[PDB]
């Protein structure tokens, strides 16, 4: 593993997906920054090293970031705007491809807090309680659900599309479907109480009913949406907020979490619904680790020390 300092607090880091049926490992990743007057979305290509491929100014903090496909990156802004940026296949520059400037708003600006992609669909959530389904090259949302909750939506994942699951500031998981009538969830699960925000969620890659969430209190919870209103497992973990949680996409016996307390943990259960081994990957006294991504043996993460950490050799 190695660090590179980049003069911006990094909110989001994501690997560019590999061409289908590629045998090479990930080598390009995107970053989004926050807490600057001038925030950026940047692309980087790879003692290891990486260099700046191109960048673009982003208005507002980068609240979330996902690749939609190899060339399109979707960003959520603190302004409420959702933007598709295009990385050109031939000239490698970034440009604004399309956007929904009123994805989230108060009727005042409402941050877009989460986005997930399943090409051609894009799903977004925000502090206005709106849940949007967008499709590439459609000017208007395909569907918007106006959630009437007094809580704040913090993150979203697909279950089986067009079914989704959201988590909120009072510790509830809510399930929705964009084909549904009305604005109510189909099911709710939650923590014991209303005092513990959930900040992140990820679905298991092969078991569409299994999700992991991370909380204000640093704990990892595992849920089975077929089973009751409560978690299956509640595991002590970090000393402060868990900001992201990811199942490894090709071997989900591995799972990764990161925290405000400066930690990034590699959990190795090699089932989550039933002795898990944990390794802490970053140095002691790191500032908040805001984000991570993993693909094959490659891990990238970004911190409030204005650092990006990379390894392309997690298992060798």
């Amino acid at each position: 593993i190695y660090a590179k300092f980049v003069s911006q607090k990094i909110s989001k880091t994501r690997w560019r997906p590999l061409p289908p049926g590629s045998l090479q490992t990930a080598e390009t990743f995107a970053t989004g920054s926050w807490d600057n007057e001038e925030n950026y979305i940047s692309l980087w290509s790879i003692e290891g090293d990486h260099q700046l491929l191109c960048d673009i100014r982003h208005h507002g903090d980068v609240m979330d970031l996902q690749f939609f496909d190899q060339e399109r990156i979707v960003a959520a802004s603190s302004t409420g705007c959702v933007t598709v940026f295009l990385h050109h296949p031939n000239n490698q520059t970034l440009s604004v491809n399309q956007q929904w400037t009123t994805a989230h708003y108060h009727t005042s600006s409402a941050p877009c807090t989460g986005v997930v992609c399943n090409n051609p669909e894009i799903v977004t959530v925000g502090e206005d309680g709106r849940i949007n389904l967008f499709r590439a090259d459609h000017k208007e949302a395909v569907r918007t659900i106006d959630n009437a909750d007094s809580s704040t939506l913090h993150a979203v994942t697909f279950l089986r599309t067009p079914e989704i699951l959201t988590v909120n500031s009072i510790g509830q998981l809510k399930i929705w479907d964009f084909r549904q009538q009305g604005n109510e969830p189909s099911q709710i699960l939650s923590l014991t109480g209303d005092r513990v925000p959930l900040h992140c969620v990820d679905r298991h890659p092969n078991q569409q009913h299994v999700v992991a969430t991370g909380g204000q209190d640093g704990m990892l919870s595992i849920w089975d949406v077929r089973q009751g209103t409560m978690p299956v497992s509640l595991l002590k973990a970090h000393e402060a907020e868990m900001w992201e949680v990811h199942f490894h996409p090709s071997n989900p016996e591995h799972l990764f979490t990161c925290s405000e307390d400066g930690s990034l943990w590699h959990w190795d259960a090699s089932s989550w619904l039933s002795r898990i081994e944990i390794t802490s990957l970053l140095p002691s006294r790191s500032l908040s680790v805001n984000t991570l991504d993993v693909l094959g043996p490659c891990l990238v993460c970004g911190t409030d020390a204005e650092a990006i950490y990379v390894t392309r050799h997690l298992f060798s």
